[PDB]
């Protein structure tokens, strides 16, 4: 990723990261609206869709997605970037093994994250592609740590 691309990610991230609560809720509500089976993994599985963002555990997970991306973006373009991303995302992958989060489930979330960011920062196609390169990189890291069903390899 060239220096222009890193800068673009950093600068466009400033908008959605300014509001972790709303931005994370946009991601996670969309995930559950499109792909409701994923609700069942959480303790808030029976909370009505319109009430999800009021649930504290929903808010915690929503905020985690934003914060982990923020941590990831912070390391870009500087020494140790690849190592630090591998660390971050390997740990995320292993953390979900006890919840059998499948590769399909991750891929469901992937498209929703990119959708939310594209809208939030008004990304053009080229800018969205730069974001997709980052996300695909981190997904490579996740996916070398799990089988298709989300178990350890
Ligand atoms: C960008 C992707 C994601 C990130 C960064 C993320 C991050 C996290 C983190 C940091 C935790 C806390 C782990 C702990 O208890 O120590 C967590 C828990 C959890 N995540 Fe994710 N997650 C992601 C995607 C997903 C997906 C796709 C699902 C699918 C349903 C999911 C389901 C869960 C569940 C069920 C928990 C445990 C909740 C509980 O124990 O009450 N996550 N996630
Ligand atoms: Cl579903
Ligand atoms: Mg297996
Ligand atoms: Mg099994």
């Amino acid at each position: 990723m060239n220096s222009d691309e890193v800068q673009l990610i950093k600068k466009t991230w400033e908008i959605p990261v300014a509001t972790p609560t709303d931005s994370g809720a946009a991601i996670l509500t969309q995930f559950f609206n499109r792909f409701p089976s994923n609700l069942e993994k959480f303790p808030f599985r029976d909370v009505p869709l319109e009430e999800l963002s009021g649930n504290a555990r929903f808010r915690a997970h929503a905020g985690r997605i934003i914060r982990v991306f923020d941590e990831s973006i912070q390391v870009l373009g500087q020494d140790g970037d690849l190592e630090k991303l591998d660390e971050i995302w390997t740990k995320i992958a292993v953390s979900h093994i006890p919840r059998t989060v499948s590769k399909e489930s991750y891929n469901q979330l992937k498209g929703v994250i990119l959708d939310v960011l594209t809208a939030a920062s008004s990304l053009d196609e080229s800018q969205a592609a730069t974001w997709a390169k980052l996300v695909d990189h981190v997904y490579a890291i996740i996916f070398k740590a799990i089988d298709d069903d989300g178990n350890a390899k």
